[PDB]
């Protein structure tokens, strides 16, 4: 730290970082950028790979947000207790990223026609999360291992936004549906979820959740 | 150990991560599945994501391709010498990926009509790899550090099939030219890359490149 996140003003790909670092009681800096400050062209010219997120760590900048998760993950001691784990933490994360690429597709260049395969195709794609939670002490812990991961914050999110698209995604995934829940309701998280910050963006930047 | 590749016969997602064991010094079997084998539906089906390539480490079943990079970085000390390092890796991993998610697309999905747009924008997507180099000693060593990680064996994958796709268009980049030579030139993975086994198999699979 400090921790400074620079962003367009939605949760998109910075929700899971955020209420990561909410969560493990951090305190980060909201630098948001406008479509109009965007367009100018200098700060994109300025980024790695001309796109957002990027994160400031104290003198450290990165961009990518997976990179994001996994820095504070190994940072703050959220990449299980293993070298094993630590697989198992990636192999859920870029799950999630399938998932999320899928996602950030049909919400920008094909909502309207593609909602309906989408939505048939759903139950399939969250299916292996259910697998993974039944593997893992009933489902009654976290994604990996017995404590949180980053891969947690970045799940969560994924079913958060899921259940906007499609209410009731979760109702045939019933360790899923009771994981929402269970992290939603620690205390931190709580809040965060509650507060204005999170609560005021919307999801996505073309209006479409 | 020991190791089990299991993947259609291509390069594809595969070919970083067996550059990576080469060149380590690492032996592994290829078990090789047929798109035949593949439409009858068991493997699949068994498959965490309903994908390849799947990935053994001895009694650890491992599915996702940069999972199986940072498993064998992670194992194999292939990951930076510090936590900042290991961010700076992911990094460019992720770049890596973002680009490889575009190729592939336009391979599989709109080689003919897009083609000429991707090779367009070829050198904007490349520069970043090339700006990375140039901050770090001059170009010399690796992306990241002064020793060889995960993220170098896929990168050098991405620029090698770029080739392939857009002759020449390293030719603007002189450290992204020399790397490749010099990474390519490395005893273990120079005879990897003349052998049948890397030689015998395209790209990709639809027989575009
Ligand atoms: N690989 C992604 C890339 C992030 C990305 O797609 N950025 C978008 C918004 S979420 C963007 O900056 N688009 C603006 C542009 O490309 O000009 C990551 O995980 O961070
Ligand atoms: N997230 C990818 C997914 C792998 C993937 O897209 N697999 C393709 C071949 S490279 C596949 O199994 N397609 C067959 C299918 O979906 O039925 C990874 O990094 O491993
Ligand atoms: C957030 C995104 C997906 C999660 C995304 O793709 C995206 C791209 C461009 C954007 O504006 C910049 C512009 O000039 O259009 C915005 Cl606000 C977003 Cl949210
Ligand atoms: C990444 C890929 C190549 C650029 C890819 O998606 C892919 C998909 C299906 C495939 O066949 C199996 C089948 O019958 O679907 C094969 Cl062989 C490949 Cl390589
Ligand atoms: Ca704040
Ligand atoms: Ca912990
Ligand atoms: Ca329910
Ligand atoms: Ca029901
Ligand atoms: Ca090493
Ligand atoms: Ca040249």
């Amino acid at each position: 730290p400090p921790y400074t996140v620079v962003y367009f003003p939605v949760r998109g790909r910075c929700a899971a970082l955020r209420m990561l670092l909410a969560d493990q009681g951090q305190s980060w800096k909201e630098e948001v950028v406008t479509v109009e400050t965007w367009q100018e062209g200098s700060l994109k010219a300025s980024c790695l790979y001309g796109q957002l997120p990027k994160f400031q760590d104290g003198d450290l900048t990165l961009y990518q947000s997976n990179t994001i998760l996994r820095h504070l993950g190994r940072t703050l001691g959220l990449y299980g207790k293993d070298q094993q784990e630590a697989a198992l933490v990636d192999m859920v994360n870029d799950g999630v990223e399938d998932l999320r690429c899928k996602y950030i597709s049909l919400i920008v260049t094909n909502y309207e026609a593609g909602k309906d395969d989408y939505v048939k195709a759903l139950p399939g794609q969250l299916k292996p999360f259910e697998t993974l939670l039944s593997q893992n002490q009933g489902g009654k812990t976290f994604i990996v291992g017995d404590q949180i991961s980053f891969a947690d914050y970045n799940l969560l999110d994924l079913l958060l936004i899921h259940e906007v698209l499609a209410p009731g995604c979760l109702d045939a995934f019933p360790l899923l549906s009771a994981y929402v829940g269970r992290l939603s309701a620690r205390p931190k998280l709580k809040a965060f979820l509650a507060s204005p910050e999170y609560v005021n963006l919307p999801i996505n930047g073309n209006g479409k959740q």
